């Protein structure tokens, strides 16, 4: 799937990750902006700070913290696309503060930094290393460094309730399936699973956001956007993978608006 194929349904910023309607009237790139901010803003950023950017994409969070918070940004991707794109973006830079993009994942980084965000792209789910990156966050944090996670999370066993539906182990089941086989199609870290492998790593999840309602109508701006280029799309990929995104979007919509999937900013502070 080109680049080209999201750039069909994604705003100008090709965030691929859900928006923050602070208001109802914000356009999804606004919501994307806010996201950004949303997530910045948690993090207590000073002047000459240097701020990570595990998993920049197209690069518009490195971008927004330099401009509204006058730091240094390092980013990192796995994108030679995106690393291109933002290196280009980042090339001649007067500005007396740092950008750096590195084509490597989080695992391969070792640098002294001030503050962490990490913000996930969405078809991208594979939680299963949260153990060492908080390790790694924590050897590479201030002593009071804070870290930002925007991730999407699945329910835990004894952490769903009162929703309207059965409590049992047979239904839970079932539902962890139709998330990790189908809607998503992916294994999810649960609330509870962060909170625990970062009180275990020396951290402290002071607060965890939730912005469930947002992702709903998120998903429904993609979709809505997608139909509108049904013809492009089709032309770049086939009439086969836009009607499995057009469903993936829309089923993937539905299991937020029941909860088995919701979507959580976690700060991180030590």
């Amino acid at each position: 799937l080109s680049d080209d194929f999201f750039r069909l349904f994604l705003d100008p910023t090709q965030t691929y990750s859900c928006a923050y309607f602070e208001r109802d009237d914000m356009t999804l790139q606004e919501a994307q902006i806010a996201k950004i901010d949303l997530a910045l803003g948690k993090l207590g950023l000073q002047p000459g700070m240097t701020l990570l950017d595990v998993g920049c994409g197209w690069g518009a969070t490195m971008m927004r913290a330099v401009e509204k918070y006058d730091v240094n940004v390092v980013g990192l991707t796995l994108s030679k696309n995106q690393a291109n794109h933002v290196q280009q973006l980042v090339a001649n830079s007067e500005n007396l503060r740092s950008k750096r993009v590195l084509l490597a994942g989080w695992e391969q980084f070792d640098e002294p930094v001030d503050r962490i965000v990490s913000i996930g792209a969405f078809e991208h789910f594979g939680h299963e290393r949260y153990d060492a990156f908080f390790s790694l966050a924590h050897r590479l944090l201030p002593a009071d460094g804070v870290m930002l996670l925007h991730t999407i999370t699945g329910l835990h066993p004894k952490e769903i309730h009162e929703r309207g539906l059965p409590m049992s182990f047979t239904f839970a089941r079932f539902l962890k399936f139709i998330v990790t086989e189908i809607f998503p199609g992916g294994r999810l870290p649960s609330i509870p699973m962060v909170q625990e492998c970062a009180s275990a790593n020396g951290f402290t999840v002071t607060r965890v956001q939730s912005l469930q309602p947002h992702y709903a109508k998120t998903l429904d701006l993609w979709s809505a956007a997608l139909q509108a280029n049904k013809g492009q799309a089709i032309a770049l990929q086939s009439e086969e993978v836009y009607e499995r995104y057009m469903k993936y979007l829309t089923g993937c919509a539905e299991m937020f608006r029941i909860g088995y999937i919701d979507v959580n900013q976690f700060t991180c502070q030590k």
